[PDB]
Parts: C-alpha cells; structure tokens; sequence
C-alpha cells in the first residue's frame, strides 16, 4: 500500500543505482527481466495514480523518466543489434508498445501545457523508439509501435495537438509513410498521408509541402505499378469538405510537385488544371487572376502534347484568352509583383507556342513539298537545290511582332527584379527556370548582348535563393559568352566569381566535379588568349585524362563538345610555342588537325540532338518529354550546332576545300529556314556567296547577294546602311552579328567587281570595309561597357572583325601587284604587316601571305640564275630568311594555295646550293588538299576501328611528325629518312610550274629526279625567252577542246570530217612542241639510268676536266644520268648542254663531250625500270605520256611522292593482294549502257563481254549501289563503258568508305580529267579511287566522240587479255594507241593512274 509506495520510492532509487551499474551495459536477454521489473513498477505506478487522486504529475514524470531510460537502453541495444538482438528487439518493442499504450492513456485529460508537455514527452519517446526500430529495418514493428499515435492524432479535431511541434509530428508521420512506401502499403500510405494533412491543417502550406511530395511519390509509384484508381482518387475528392482556397493552394503545390518529378506527366497535369478551372469562379477579379494563371499552365501543357479532341481548344486561343484576362485585371498594391511575371510568363509561352506552330507547319510544308556527256560537275548540280523562293516566303514582317513579346517579357522581369527589395513572388524557382529558358532563346535568335543581360539577372536570383550550384553555372555561362564575343579581361572577374561560389558544395556530388572541370577548362581557354600556352597544355591534359569526363550524361556531352573545340584551338598553333615533348602528348589523344576535332564536335552535337527531339528537325524522312532542363538544353544545342557550323565553314573555306564547306552551308541554311530566323540566314547566305566566288560562278554569287539585301531590308524595321554614322542605334548597328554580315557583304561585292574587271570600284568598297571595322569594334565595346557596368573600357576586343580586316588587307595588297604605279596603296603592305605583327599567334596565314607579297615586291629572272648551273643558251639572304619564317608559320596546317607558292618560290631561291632542301621543297608543293582529305579519312577509319600500317601512314602524312631546330635540319632529316624508303628500280620525276604572279600561270618549269642511293637532281627551264611558251600550249589546248565542242554540233558530215582532220593535225603539232620546245635537252632526266660500269668512269674523268672548264656547280650524278643515254644525244642538244653548263670555255667542253659520246656510243643497254610522273594542276591536262621519247617506256602518274611510300608500307604489311599476287582474269564486272543513249557500242561489246569466264555483268539499266559496292570491294576488274565515269551510281563519298581491291578501267568521257575551277586544285573521282588504295586506274583525259574509243577498247582488251600468264598492262596500253583512225585526237586520250600491275 502506502508503505509499499514509499518502498516503491526506495525501489526506484535501487533501480536507478542498478541502471548506473547497467549504464552502457547492454542487458541483452536480461533486458526481458528488466522489462518485467519495469512492468511490476508500472503496476505499482497505476496503483499510485489511483492513490494520486502535482498529485499525479509527479508519478507521471517518474514514469516518463523510467520510460526515457528504457528507450535509451533499447536504443543502445539496437545500436548493437546485429542479426540476433533484432529478435530480442522484437520483445523489447512489444514491451515498449505496451508502455506506449499506457503513456497514450496517461496523456489523456492532460488539460493544457501538460497537453503540450506530457504529450510532448510521449511524442519524444515514440520518436526515439520509431527511429531505433526503423533504423533496424523493422518496418512492421515500427508501424505497430506508431499506429496508436497518428490514428488518434488524425482522428482528433484541430483543437487537439494544438501548436504541436510540426517537426516531431513530421518525424513520426514521415517515418510511418516511408515504412508504408517501402512495404508498398499503397492505400494505407495514402490514407496515412490524408491523416497527416488533416492533423497539420491549421498552418501555412509550406508545412504541407512534404505530405504533398509524398502523395505525388506514392501516386507515381502506383503509376509505374499500373494502378490508376489511386490516380483517379485525386486531392479534390480526397479532401472532400475542406476550405476551397486551401484546396486550390494544395492543388497548385501538387502541380508544382508533378512538374518536379522525372516522368511523363501529361494527363495528370491536364486533370489538375481542369479541376483548378472548375473550382475557380468567374465573377470576381481574383477569379479572373486564378483563371489566367490556370490558362497559362494549360498552355504549357498543350504546347507539347496533343489533347485537342478532349479539350476543344488550341494553345494560341487559350493563351490569348489568358492575355486578355491579365490585361483586364486591376491589381492591388501588395500583389502587383505577381501580375508582373505573370504577364511575363504568359508572353514568353505565347512566343514559344507560336514558334512551335511555325516549326510544325514548316515541317509539313517541306515534307509534302517534295544527261550531259561529262559527269565532272555532277555532285555540284546534285548538291544545289531550289529553295531561294522559300526565303522570299520566309522574311514576313510578323517577325517584329513575334520578337516584341520576348522584349516586353524581358522588360517586365527587369522591372520586377532590379529593385533591392526581396521579391514577393510565391515561387522564385519557376522565375529562375523561365529566365534560363529566355536566355537560351535569346542566344538562339542571334541576340547575344540581350542574353547576357538576362544571365546577370539569373545570378541575382541565385543569391536570393541561396542556391550555390546555379550561381556557378550562370557565372560559367557568362564567362563563356563573354569570351566568345572576344573580351578577354571581363571574362576573368566572372570566372573568379564562379570559382569563389564553387567552394560551397559537397565534394562528392556530380555537380562539384562538373563545375570544377568546366572552370579548369575555362582557365585553360583563358591562358590561350593571354599567351600562357605552356601551362594551358598541362591543364588541358589533366582535364582530358580525367576519367569522369566519359560518364554517360547529357551535361557531360556539352563539356566534351567544348573540350573538343578547345583542342581544335590548341591544334592551330605554330611549332615555336610549346615544345617537342608536349606535342606528341597532345597528339596521342587522337586528333592531329583542327578540322578533325571540329568534325567530331559536330557529330557529337548531332548525336545529342538525336536523343532529344527525334530527327525530323535536322532532315526530312518520339516525343520531347519536357523535363525541366530539357527545355533549356534544346535551345542550347541548336545554338551550339549553328556556331559549330559557322566555325567549320570558315575554316574549311580558308583551307581550300569548297565542296564540304558548301555542304555544311546548305545544311545550316535548311535548318535556319525551318526555324524562320532571318538573322542567321543572312550570315549563312553571305558565307555561301563567298564560297561560290572561289569557284568563279559570278551570277550565282550576285543572286545570293541580292537575296541578302532583300533579307536585310526585311529586318531593318546601293544599299542604305553604308551611309550610317559612326555612332548609331539602328537594328543593323545595334547588333554585332548583323554588323558582321553587312561588313562581309561589301567584301564579297568588291570581290565580284574585281573579278568582273570593274576596278576602282572594288578599291572604293574595300576602303569602306577597312574604315568601318574599328568603328564597329568601338561601338561593341561601348555596348558591352553599358550592360555589365564595370565602368572601365576593357583592354582590347579582338573578334571575327580581325579576320575580315586581315583578308581585306590581303586582297588590297594583292591587287597592288597588278598595278605597280599607284603609290597610294604601296604603303598598305607595311600597314597590314604592322597590324598583323601585333597578334602573332592569331593571324599567321595572313602574315604569311603578306610576307609572300613583300618577297615578290622585292623581286622587282637572272636574279635566281646564280643558284642553278644551267643558264639557257644580298637580296637573296633577305628573301630566304623572310620566306623561312613565313614557311614555319603555316607548316602545321597550310592552306592549299599559298603553300605551293611559298614552296616553289623558296625552291627557286635556294637552287643547287642545297639539293636536298630543293628536292624536299619541290616535293612538298603538290596535292595538299588530297593530303588533308586523306588525314580526315584515316581518322574516320581509326575511329571506326574501336592498325600498325594505319599508324605509320598517319605518321608519314602528319604535318608535325618531326624534330625541332633551324631550317631545314629536321626537314632534311625527315626527307632523308623518306628517301631511304624508295623502292629500287623506280625513278620519280616531279614537274611543277613556278608562278610569279599568284593568280596567273608562270613560264618556269622545275624538274626533280629522285632515286634510291642517289642524291637528288634538280633543274630549271625558262620558257619566256623563246617562242611557243607554256601558256601558248595551254591556250592552244583549250582552243582545240572548244573547237571540238563547236564542231560536234553539225549536220553535214563533210565539214565534220574536215574539221576533225584539221584538229588532229593541230594536236599532233602540239604534242611535238611539248618535246622539242619545252623540255629541250633535259629529256634525258626522264629516262632510266645505266648499270654497266664505264659511264661512271667517264663521268668522273669528265667531271675533273669540266671543273676547270667553268662549271659553277659540279655534279657527277647529272653527268651520269645524261650520259646513260649517250646514244640518243643529238649534236644540237649536246651544243645546248655544253653552252649552258660551261659559259667560260664552251668550245673545249663541246669537244670533250663529243669524244665522251663517241666512246660510250653503242655500249648502252637500258633495262627494266619504271617512271612515275608527278604533275601540278595545270600540267596534268597535257598528254605527256604520248611524247615520242616516252612512247617506249612504262609510265604512270601519282598525286604525290608519299603515295609511293604508302604503297610500299601496304605491300610490306600484305594488305593489297593485286600488288602481291597479280590481277587474275577471272573476276570481272562490267557495266554497259546504263541509260540507253548508245546503240552501236552495245552491239559491238555484247558478245565480246558475254562469252567469258567469271564475267558477271549488268546491261540495260542503272545498277543499284549494292552491286557496284560488291563489284569494287570483292572483285578484281571493273569496266564501265557508259557516258561519264559513273558518279551517278558510285559517288566519291561512297568510294572513300570502301577498300579498293580492283583495277578500274573507266572508258568514259573525261573520266580521268580533273576539273580546275578558278585557283582551286583539281577534283575528280580518280583522286577518291587512289585514296581508297587502287592499284591502277585508267580513263580518258578529254571528251571523246565515240566510234573510235570502241576500236581502242577492243584492241587494248584483246591484247592484254590474250597476252598470257603475266605481262605489264602499261606495255599493251602504249601498244593500243595506234588502233584508232585519229591517232592523236582519240588515241592520246587515255592515261594511267597508280603503280604498274601485271597478271599472275
Ligand atoms: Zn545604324
């Protein structure tokens, strides 16, 4: 009784002493006995509460303390639970559940204060027990121990549990809801969430956020599980008789939660918005406000999903209704900050929906909208299409109205956010996201400065929202945009702000790593612009080797794209910077030239865009899944694609490849046509005009310029923009992109005028361009100063404006050469040289061009005649040094036209003083564009791979595979290593034309003979001093071709035949003039040497005497080569040699040479050998093979010297089977009469091609690409007799993809001919065939009139196919030229490309 109760105090003291002894002592199984003792004490406490009648508060506090001690002991036990004590924790939790039921009963009738104190202690004990149980994964036990609490909690009216701790209430509720979700209680979890909401009802909605989030989570789990009844059981029906305003707020919060989740939620949001519309009234301006907000949300939902049938409303109609409602609303002073940014969101989504409608309409419009003799210009015609009228259907004046919405939204948001006071908008998150989308859209439409304004505002929001990741992201974007414009200094402050803000994040999230990598990449870029390349390479290498760059995610892909662009920027630097050690480290990654990196970046961008919006946008032949960041990323990817295309087009146009540049330009034009943006269209049209100018197509360029003028006059809401003042605010002057387009327009117009011969107008226009560029730069500087407000004009602002000025200076100086008398522009060379010298590693090719102009100006002939040893019967030091420093500038990536001029001019200057250097320079000036294309093709093959022959071929062709030092020590070392690799018994001859004027054809021929174990031999032949110049021969050849075309179209055949005979006589005269008037006595350099001893002895003896005779440079090899053919030497050529080499005592030299020829007469036996001819773009047209002296030798022509070495490498690695085993006359595929325009050819060649062995053929129709595919890859002999080479079926790009393993006999009109458009190098299918690795290629050089090509084909085929086991094809090729009636008109057409090929 009372004494026992008094003893119960002593018992409690003893229990406290035991607990002190049991402190940190896990009772384990003895916890059960402790709980039994506690249950006895609880019975005693019930008896005391009966006796209590702080009468009972003291006993309640004692019981609470005992329960707290028991809870602490159970928490320790669960901390040391492991596998076993969990079972003991079950009994402990049963006892604790009995105690919790007792505590809940005691908490009843707690009146006040204790109702928040005793119930608070009960809640704390329950929370501790629940944490211990749930942490032990005892979901069922925790649910059982927590069921009594929330059940009565939720059931009780709002008065109960008043002002209870929301966190404590959340803690139990969150634990129970999480346990239900993990167990998948489904309905039970939803009802518990309902009780959670009911209990917390009298409070502000931020406390309701977590329940709502849990409701959305459980609903979406039901969604993955296929449940829909829960989704039907929405908040409206669930909450039932609740206050409508709270229900509307809860539905809005649920809508935002559904926007957050990463799943497709179109229908759920539609249901929520419809329910919001039903709840809202339409008799109160607050109702109008709610209706407008719901309408803009409905517009967001409908702008991407198709729900028209069940809504009977369009996005535009809904958004216009919302706009009218918003404009009608009269606000209240405290809530104006919501009407602002409500209007802004509405206008922005209006713009987005109108753009989407335009895109869909254009896609549908474009989708439903859908026999010349030579095929030289087939790919050009195929590339070109008719879409210029679409541009007229493109520049509608609705664009100003469309952009007005975005401008007004920006203005309203600026007014909202500028003021210092914290914004009162309910959700700043959505404002920040919409600001990001607006900035992306502004970038996409080529309005950069306005986009920067938005980004500054986004950072302001990040500070208010205290979210550190977005501050770093926005600062990185700001720095990237600032550097793209060309302001180096203003990038650094924002970069440092990003670096400072980066620190406040956990160092394990992907965000931290991505931001750190981006900042390091930006630092590397900033070093590149500030001449710190040495550590920039280190930073770039550390970024590249980092394994986290390869993680599969869309955010990392854009970082990879930017890294690739920076790699391309680094790969465009002269070898003086860095060092040898870092160069192969950089090249070891797998990118050897900037264009390779740019192409990889473009491919990555296309792959990214493929994953986001399908593929209908890019080309004509899924769902968007708006997810948050996807909306921003779409516009970002489109803008990046456009910028990458612009860079690629500019670089490829500069290099000298025009076909690829035109392809990229047309693709970009199509893309800009679909989106309906005139500003980008104008820039790409101007670039296309510039590309067309280089091909000499004046009218097409003029049409494109007219289109540019029409578009410029369309958006401006002799052209008028030339008269603008230096300072202006018009749309053309306010924006830098438009200013760049306008400045390019005048350059292209001046180029066209100069081409047409209208001089003195092009100079006038180019003066305008030169004057205009710096003033535009200064206006851009002022504009950037106003926006960013640092109030300090930042250093310099280099940009694309610099390149425009450089090219303008180049063209002005080049025009200066042709008119030497005008002093006013004779200082432009100096001015441009100073201007370029300022930016050394940025305008190097332009510096090289200006230096070449300076050298040719100082040229003022016999000036180069003291370096060679044959004269036809110090300034040099300065020219050599200047040309050397110009050569080292562009060696790493030379333009295809300036390199040849530099190389051949320097080779002329050096002369026989350094034979090795002269030979290297002459060899390094032929077929450079082919070398670039082969490097790109090799990279494509190697990338397809995931090899050793490919690696060695890459080393042989790379521009940087050499050591360091002076000029030309590494060049000579590499050249000697190449020379040691020459196959035996092969003599290589290079014929190139030395051009003085960099636009015309010269009159100097350079000849080089390269041989194994022999020093190189070089010589120069001037042809301007004698009649019958080289240009005379070229003009006569062109005249003969045009006369043949004229004579082809006639009716009477008498005149036809007479004209044909006269033309044949003219061609014979031309062929004779080639040998007897151009080469002269030096025909012997193209003949095989001698192996019998005795010519060497005679050469040595003659050398000793001729040294005294007056030979300025004595060479034994020259005499050996000339005397190896002593039999064919005529008296006149002997006189020419003696007079040229020996001007001191010509008479004695003539006598000695005559005696030497007499001694060597007869005892000459030239033997097996092979000659390779390397010709430049102008000499390739002439038939060198049909000279009388060369009509007895095997001759083939190759694009360059490195190709022979590549053939040797392939033969050593045993890839090519033809040059190892021999063309087998069993695998033949012939194409006869694709389109039936020929009749007699079929009749003649049908039987001759039918009755054979293994001759698969197709005759009558056009072969499908698969057949020719397998006929070129797998067969051995491919023959085509149709008109043209066949580019209609197998275009060059299809050929490049293959491996060529056959010999192609193309018997068509101009099959082997290379098209020379302007100053560009030759282009043809033969080049692609050689790139694919063709052992031999045969084709005609000029157009043929048929009926004699028949006889030539018959003779050649019969002879070579009936030869026998094995014979050289070149012998029968030379023997078959006598069959036709016209021996020089049709017999001289065929030529051979490749290496000699024989049968088994
Ligand atoms: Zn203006």
């Amino acid at each position: 009784p009372s004494p026992p109760l008094r003893a119960l105090y002593e018992s409690c003291q003893f229990f406290l002493s035991g607990l002190e002894r049991g402190t940190k002592r896990r009772y384990r199984l003895d916890a059960i006995l402790s709980l039994f003792a506690f249950l006895g004490g609880y019975c005693s406490l019930l008896q005391q509460l009966r006796d209590d009648g702080k009468q009972q508060q003291s006993f309640l506090q004692m019981y609470f303390q005992g329960l707290h001690l028991y809870t602490v002991v159970v928490y320790d036990f669960a901390q040391g639970c492991q596998i076993v004590d969990l079972a003991d924790l079950t009994q402990l939790v049963d006892s604790c559940k009995s105690t919790v039921v007792w505590m809940l009963e005691a908490l009843e009738g707690l009146s006040g204060q204790e109702l928040t104190d005793h119930m608070g202690m009960t809640a704390s004990y329950t929370s501790n027990l629940a944490y211990s149980f749930y942490s032990h994964k005892l979901y069922a036990e925790a649910c059982a121990i927590s069921e009594p609490l929330c059940q009565h909690l939720g059931l009780v009216k709002p008065g109960t549990y008043p002002e209870v701790p929301p966190e404590k209430l959340h803690r139990c509720f969150r634990l129970q809801v999480e346990s239900l979700k993990k167990l998948g209680k489904q309905a039970q979890g939803c009802k518990m969430v309902i009780l959670w909401l009911a209990a917390l009802q009298p409070c502000s909605p931020e406390h309701m956020a977590e329940p709502v989030t849990f409701w959305v989570r459980v609903k979406m789990d039901a969604a993955r599980a296929g449940d829909k009844e829960l989704q039907l059981k929405t908040l409206r029906d669930s909450l039932s008789g609740w206050d409508p305003e709270t229900l509307a707020l809860l539905l809005r919060e649920e809508l935002q939660a559904y926007k957050a989740v990463r799943a497709d939620t179109g229908q759920e949001r539609f249901n929520i918005i419809c329910d919001l519309l039903e709840l809202s009234p339409e008799e109160t301006p607050a109702g109008a406000w709610a209706r407008a907000t719901h309408l803009v949300e409905l517009a967001q939902v409908l702008c991407y999903h198709d729900f028209t049938q069940q809504t009977n409303c369009s996005a535009l109609d809904a958004i216009r209704e919302a706009l009218q409602l918003l404009d009608s609303v009269r606000p209240e002073a405290q809530a104006r900050d919501q009407l602002l940014d409500d209007k802004a969101q509405a206008l922005l989504w209006l713009y987005i929906c109108t753009l989407e409608a335009k895109m869909q309409e254009g896609i549908e419009r474009d989708r439903r909208a859908q026999f010349e003799v030579n095929d030289l210009n087939y790919e050009d015609k195929l590339q070109e299409d008719r879409f210029l009228y679409s541009n007229i259907a493109f520049n509608l004046a609705a664009d100003a109205a469309q952009s007005k919405c975005l401008d007004q939204a920006l203005a309203l948001w600026k007014e909202l956010l500028t003021k210092g006071q914290a914004p009162a908008v309910r959700c700043l998150q959505q404002t920040a996201a919409s600001l990001q989308i607006l900035a992306a859209l502004y970038q996409l439409v080529a309005k950069p400065m306005q986009a920067l304004e938005v980004l500054l505002l986004l950072r302001i929001v990040s500070e208010r929202l205290k979210d550190h990741s977005k501050a770093a992201g926005s600062s990185c974007h700001i720095t990237q945009l600032l550097l793209t414009l060309g302001c180096p200094s203003y990038a650094q402050l924002h970069l440092e702000e990003a670096a400072s803000s980066l620190k406040h994040l956990d160092q394990t999230t992907d965000t931290y790593l991505l931001l750190s990598l981006t900042c390091d990449l930006l630092r590397s870029q900033l070093y590149w612009t500030h001449q710190k390349v040495t550590k920039g390479v280190s930073l770039l290498l550390s970024v590249l080797r980092d394994p986290a760059l390869q993680k599969s995610s869309k955010a990392w892909y854009l970082l990879r794209v930017q890294v690739l662009q920076l790699v391309a920027a680094y790969l465009s630097l002269p070898s003086n910077n860095l060092s040898h050690s870092l160069w192969e480290q950089l090249c070891a990654q797998g990118w050897q030239t900037p264009e390779i990196a740019l192409i990889d970046s473009h491919k990555l961008l296309r792959s990214i865009i493929l994953l986001l919006m399908g593929s209908d946008i890019l080309s004509t032949q899924t769902s968007f899944l708006d997810y948050g960041e996807n909306l921003v990323q779409k516009w970002q990817v489109l803008s990046e694609v456009l910028s990458c295309s612009e860079k690629l087009v500019c670089h490829l146009g500069r290099l000298g490849s025009v076909s690829e540049a035109k392809a990229f330009c047309l693709e970009a034009l199509k893309l800009t046509t679909k989106l309906q943006i005139p500003r980008q269209c104008a820039l790409f049209l101007v670039l296309k005009g510039e590309l067309e100018l280089a091909r000499n197509d004046i009218d097409l360029c003029q049409s494109d310029l007219q289109q540019v003028l029409f578009l410029l006059e369309s958006c401006t809401e002799i052209p008028n923009f030339l008269s603008h003042s230096p300072t202006c605010d018009c749309s053309l002057c306010a924006s830098p992109v438009l200013t760049a387009v306008c400045l390019r327009w005048v350059l292209v117009t001046a180029g066209v005028r100069l081409a047409m011969g209208h001089q003195a107008q092009g100079l006038d226009l180019l003066q305008v361009v030169l004057k205009g560029c710096p003033e535009a730069a200064e206006r851009l500087t002022q504009a950037l100063q106003a926006s960013l407000n640092h109030k300090t004009p930042p250093s310099l602002v280099p940009s694309l404006l610099d390149e425009i000025l450089a090219q303008a200076y180049t063209l002005l100086a080049l025009e200066g050469l042709n008119q030497p008398s005008n002093e006013s522009l004779q200082k432009v060379l100096q001015s441009g040289l100073k201007f370029v010298a300022a930016r050394i590693p940025h305008l190097e090719p332009w510096r090289a061009s200006l230096l070449l102009i300076w050298a040719l100006t100082k040229l003022g002939t016999q000036l180069f005649a003291s370096s060679w040893g044959w004269q036809p019967p110090s300034t040099l030091d300065s020219i050599c040094d200047s040309l050397s420093v110009a050569f080292r500038g562009i060696s790493h990536c030379p333009p295809s036209g300036l390199y040849a001029h530099l190389c051949r001019f320097l080779a002329l200057c050096l002369g026989h003083r350094d034979p090795y250097a002269t030979a290297f320079l002459v060899t390094e000036s032929v077929s450079i564009t082919c070398r670039h294309q082969l490097l790109t093709h090799l990279h494509r093959q190697l990338s397809k791979a995931q090899d050793v022959p490919l690696a060695r071929i890459q080393r042989l062709f790379s521009f940087r595979a050499l050591e360091s030092g002076h000029f030309p020590q590494p060049e000579k070392e590499s050249f000697q290593e190449r020379l040691a690799l020459i196959p035996s018994g092969v003599t290589v001859c290079v014929l190139a034309l030395a051009t003085l004027q960099p636009g015309t054809v010269g009159n100097t021929l350079l000849l080089t003979r390269l041989e194994k174990d022999s020093p190189p031999v070089s010589v120069q032949i001037p042809t301007g001093q004698n009649k019958l110049h080289l240009r005379s021969v070229l003009n006569e050849f062109d005249a003969i071709q045009k006369a043949q075309k004229e004579n082809s179209s006639c009716t009477d055949k008498r005149e036809w035949w007479t004209g044909r005979l006269a033309l044949d006589h003219r061609m014979e005269v031309l062929i004779a003039s080639l040998e007897k008037s151009v080469l002269g006595c030096w025909k012997g350099l193209l003949l095989p040497s001698s192996e019998e001893p005795g010519p060497a002895q005679e050469a040595s003896r003659l050398q000793e005497l001729l040294q005294d005779c007056g030979w300025k440079y004595p060479d034994r090899t020259l005499l050996k080569i000339m005397l190896s053919g002593a039999g064919a030497l005529t008296p006149q050529d002997i006189q020419a040699l003696a007079y040229g080499l020996c001007p001191t005592q010509p008479e004695r030299a003539q006598e000695l040479l005559n005696e030497a020829v007499g001694r060597l007469q007869g005892l000459t036996v030239p033997s097996n050998s092979h000659l390779v001819l390397v010709l430049d773009k102008d000499l390739q047209k002439l038939p060198w093979e049909s000279m009388p002296s060369l009509q007895a030798l095997p001759v083939t022509r190759l694009p360059s010297f490195r190709f022979l070495l590549s053939y040797s490498i392939i033969k050593e690695y045993g890839a090519s089977p033809v040059l190892s085993q021999g063309v087998d006359p069993r695998s033949t595929f012939y194409v006869l009469n694709p389109h039936n325009n020929l009749s007699s050819t079929e009749e003649q060649f049908r039987a001759n091609f039918s009755s054979e062995a293994g001759w698969r053929g197709v005759v009558g129709e056009v072969p499908r690409p698969e057949q020719v595919q397998e006929a070129l890859t797998k067969h051995d002999l491919y023959i085509y007799a149709g008109h043209g080479a066949g580019a209609r079926f197998l275009d060059g790009q299809a050929v490049l993809r293959l491996s060529c393993r056959a010999v192609a006999l193309l018997f068509g009109c101009s099959s082997a001919a290379l098209a020379v458009h302007g100053n560009l190098e030759g282009a043809g299918i033969v080049l692609k065939y050689i790139m694919a690795g063709c052992p031999l290629f045969l084709g005609n050089l000029w157009d043929v009139t048929d009926r004699d090509i028949d006889r030539y084909t018959e003779a050649l085929l019969q002879g070579w196919l009936g030869a026998g086991p094995g014979a050289p094809l070149l012998y029968y090729v030379n023997q078959a030229r006598q069959a036709p009636r016209l021996k020089y008109l049709i017999g001289a057409a065929p030529i051979a490309y490749g290496l000699p090929v024989s049968l088994r």
